[PDB]
């Protein structure tokens, strides 16, 4: 019944605003979105399992291929992982892609690495989600086994880039330059979008500010909007 | 998007209850109809299935159904289902196959008796060893990104609530994680089996039917008698 | 690891000839074939389950996407089905597509209806496999729910075609003209092929006679061979 | 290398016995192995990163496609992961498959879930590696994206097996029945194997006891050995 | 794909004619080509970057392993090179082989030296692409590191061939005699081919004039065509 | 593109049987062989230049490192030599190693002395190929200049060995004892092998009788087959 | 004669100091070096062809495998190249690896990108040698075609590295990160070394300051020295 | 020490008297090695004749390379006596169709006999090899490509300077392999540059001629024993 994914409704850092999320999900149908991509933080650090449960219940109404990645504050990891697992059981079109992958009709190989991707230091998943660069790279190296697929990466950490963020991660930029994904979604306020090498890097907007975007994969065109 | 499902099982030839069942659809707010066999008693003939399907078609709503253990030989149920479906696109037998409902929802089923082992039977009755039921549903793995709705005649095993149920059917549910599972049986009820919502819509030959609220995983019970 | 399918190694009616089948499989690596399509009769009517089990074991050594449908003599239906189910549990790249379907990388929607597709009459699955045309059509009806996929069909029964067989089945030709599959493979001795509407209809050859063909899907061209 | 992996040299639980590891690697050439599968614990809980580096350095000397998963004592998880990442940069045919996958000649999809797979409870990766069943099921569900490959699974926890291992895990048995891997390797002492449904389940032996096995994937039989 | 490349769709000097190029590409699938070889000029000297981008975009739709070298007019070198690099990040099967190499299924070592190969003089890459013979020889000597592969060379400049093209370059003939490539593709109008010693030297045709050839590597015979 | 040599497809004395040679060549992709080693007689004495050309054309289809030496009947020497020279110009992965050498990835220093190595007498290259031991030794002494390479020798003449052939040559045995090659391939019927000091001596089989072997270099083990 | 490369004599920036070059060369035998690697600038910008001729003549007296790359000042590029081409004709052990590669006994795949590697900008090779990062990256990608080789990279531009330089190039670091070379040699004063990922990055010293290093490839350690 | 000075000559044609003088000049000449091109003996010469030749040459006790001339047939007699002297003196080496290394290292290889444009090979009535055979011999050197090479041929390459009637095929072998030095047979000591290769005609010893080459400077020092 579903067709190739061209339009992708997306946003980031909802930080627990379930009302805005409901509106976001509510818009989906009339925009013609083929799928949804959401970047954390889904919740503030203090949230607990039941909060994610509600968060995912709301998101499940979309009934569209949906992919997400957690944010630096979505800790401990297992609460997000458990509620993600629970909703995905009967809503298989939904998919947490943190450290893993999935295929969208196209075909498109979707994969991601959420949380804070730090230059170095030790990994953390309880007081926060922090991953040193070598860990992020190890997660994506699995993709080299899959052949001839255009990629879509979801990250929270922004790649270094002069016309997007010169404070961004060189390590994330390295990940993008290595895999050459067709699209890279990252967390950020103010819908923006630049080309980084052959990769279209989009900051869909921050939903905790009511922002979101609808991307045209084929034309690499970006249509923005707000929920307020 | 399908939310309310008017549902029932085991009509067993009672065409009067069927019409009353159908006549309900509008008042219930039903978005769709699901029906599990036995559609007809074993002795039934093709002409019987034709009349059955004609009344069902009057609902003019997305309708899905699987045969029961005595809807044999299989070909008679199939041909008449083929005939009514040529005319009403919203009508659909999902035994060993599938279709889509507004949402979308992947609706699929395996009717007849799903027995633990033994040989398959489709003439004297409809019986399928567990390996055949599993072989049919494995095709759904080609369409893994859709919430599913299963229609079975045979109930699954459920510890502390239904020790008579089939462990094999339970395994198919645990494996595919359907959002909703409809099974044949007398007396409206439902329980959560793992992450799947298993409902017994009621037995129509007893005037029983249910109206499910797929969103709240709840149901309104009713009777045509 | 697998790439898109462009070259299909195909044949028909091996009729239990295990030596031929084996040699046929052994050709895959030398040719670069990306997939195998085999039409029945796989075994003579007299064959039993342990015969099918031996057939599938040899076929499983290909380690290639493989599709098949049975012939009029592959009865009773349950023995062929049980043994296909057995080998397919651990070699999921293999698939009996009789009455069902599967996707190959391309993508291609592979579906089939084996056995003898008769004009009318009664279905038979025990003394032989025979299905009235309305059944075969009923089986393929499910595919209409699947959107925009180029299709590949396997039938044992030849469709009516002024060039391939003026005595072929008119009903089968109707399924073809209706679904407009990209490719249609059918049982028959002597490799040959023609266009039926916008569908490439191919008779890969009869392995019992040692015949096979390597199909260049994009070109609608065929290379012929014989295992001797 | 052979076209299809057939002979696999395997063992489990070396528990820091590096002399035994060196002898295991030393004899690999003589066995004609096409690949190596090793199940943890690779090291005792008290071992540190430098210990894993030594372990991997010795293992990499076999110069063969090698897959491994950690045991319940290989904690914290990041030390094993880090040293696995490191050696894999230098020897790309070496591969930790814990929570992920790789392909072996065939092609075979090799995947695993190391650590202790417990019925329920909380996940642990610092004092030990313990994953309740819902987490192991979540890791493997990603394989449905790559459903057309015969599979080889690596687990530390053994599945429940009526008559053979009444103490085994029902959840691990369920994962095997769900995914139908062709070969399942598990940790344990005393080389042995049995069929669990369609799956060939092998306990290759405990290296800290000097044991190892050379599997014949074709015949589904094994040749036992000891380095002592 | 076939395991060994046998049919090569080839042409030269399209000179910016995007229309003929589109027909060349649209026509490829029907030829049953295993690969495509294109010799410049790809564009007239006046064309700029954007022109090379459009050229590559169209060529990339053939979805076949494709090798190419620039002509005397594809200057300045860096625009052709930059656009070649950009499109190859997206379509790995595309490869500029000017001064470098790549492998085609076989394996065949594909290499070339585009531009005008002059007997002497100074090298030029801005006003035009001209390379004195010592440079071409220098580029190709790297191939002695990859000694065990049959070679396919791409040159704009034609070699001297006693009695057929006595205006041809003796230096280029010397390169061919030294490396013994199995196949040599060169620019020129009017499809033709001859054996220069053991090497099959082919002038596939000038596309600005709608000409192209489909080579049969095995028979060392070619099929001619025109996009007229 | 080529990896280290581990498996070698081998055979001897095909005696002009092109159908067998072709089946032999087609075995390579299915077995995964990394190289091919072939011992004469390639052709019966009666054969002339054009026959060797057909033989080499068929062998050239393998596209794999290949080494061969002539047998006592491959005379006059210059016919075998010219045709080897011809095919090796454009398929440089093939190599007649008679009185010379080549390197395979591993590395392995491959060399040979074909023809009949007689204890004494006069050399002959026209009515037959026969060389007295001192000539064979003189050819092999050139290798001492090449340092630290495991050696692979190809001879037609079998060495004296109580296990392999009690009537074999003591001189050849002596050359093997002096050079200490890793592998020695010799002509003979009935696949078999033995150790001669630290050297693995293999009789790969007689292709005229349809026999061949796939040697596993690392294991000094052979797998047997026949092309019937 | 030559054996596997283990000890490398290296230095950088001789800047035309021929006397120091002679001393550097005269030291080779005393150091027991197996090879020499030299990074530019070979000459200051003012130098001309006859100057490179004198330089290469002195370097050739080493009689050892030797690799080099030009510096930012070795312009115009064609003079350096031409004199490299000249000396390399009869001294093939010598090799300018700028944009290409060679193999050293080991084996080690030796490659380089000399000159100034800048983040972006236009390529320059006449007034100076300057290459934007996308060019450096494009040169090295050809290497992915060569399998399982440990790599040795020669660069003039230093990679960003919290230890040896925070002003280093992030792009050069990216190249090292993607290829994981075994050894990376870079220009710089003061002999020093650090590990970057799995790569040993060495600053061998500045020859114009009398500095040089003797690397021990296997131990990843080096001895320092000065010629004045 | 690394080979720098090479004492060379060609075509002694059985003149053992001249050969002995040639050999005895080696010491005061400071030669590091010796290279000798055929014909070593007239065609009528037999095995014991070659044995005498090699005995005198072996007295030099310096790395020595040689190839045979068109008249050194049948090939087997030259070969056997070369094998015999070489078993005893490791520095002696026939490089016809093969190779050896001199201190440097330098890869020394050669193809003696007459290198003819085409035709059939001959090794009994005389030594003649069509160009394709010479080329097939030398291609083995691509397996040892990182060494500077020293080539020995009896046949001279084509060159406007040295010889207008020279072989274009031999010239092509030189252009392909880029040998550092190439010694060929001929009368009158001389040398020219063929591309980057230094081609040297050391002289015809049956006329007393010989040369002492300085490889590093690419210069000749001529001399005569008569
Ligand atoms: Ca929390
Ligand atoms: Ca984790
Ligand atoms: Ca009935
Ligand atoms: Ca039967
Ligand atoms: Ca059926
Ligand atoms: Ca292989
Ligand atoms: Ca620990
Ligand atoms: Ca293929
Ligand atoms: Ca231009
Ligand atoms: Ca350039
Ligand atoms: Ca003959
Ligand atoms: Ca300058
Ligand atoms: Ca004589
Ligand atoms: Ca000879």
């Amino acid at each position: 019944m579903r067709r190739t994914v061209r339009y992708i409704l997306a946003t980031s850092n909802p930080m627990g605003d379930l009302e805005a999320l409901e509106k976001f999900v509510k818009l989906a149908p009339d925009t013609g979105a083929d799928a949804i991509a959401l970047i954390g933080n889904l919740m503030p650090k203090a949230a607990k399992s039941r909060d994610y449960a509600a968060f995912f219940r709301i998101l499940s109404e979309a009934h569209l291929p949906t992919a997400y990645v957690p944010g630096p504050q979505d800790a401990p990891i297992w609460e997000y992982l458990r509620e993600a697992a629970n909703v995905e059981l009967v809503h298989p079109e939904m998919r947490n892609v943190h450290e893993t992958f999935t295929f969208w009709r196209g075909p498109y190989l979707v994969a991601g690495v959420g949380g804070e991707i730090a230059d170095e230091g030790e990994p953390e998943e309880h007081e926060a989600l922090r991953y040193p660069a070598w860990v992020a790279e190890y997660r994506l190296k699995a993709l080299w086994e899959l052949k001839d697929y255009p990629k879509i990466f979801l990250f929270h950490t922004m790649p270094y880039h002069k016309g997007l963020n010169e404070q961004g991660s060189h390590e994330v930029a390295h990940l993008i330059k290595t895999h050459n994904p067709l699209l890279v979604l990252v967390a950020g306020k103010g819908q923006k979008h630049e080309m980084l090498g052959a990769s279209w890097v989009v900051v869909p907007g921050d939903l905790s500010e009511g922002e979101y975007s609808l991307l045209d994969l084929r034309a690499r065109k970006l249509e923005t909007g707000n929920v307020r």
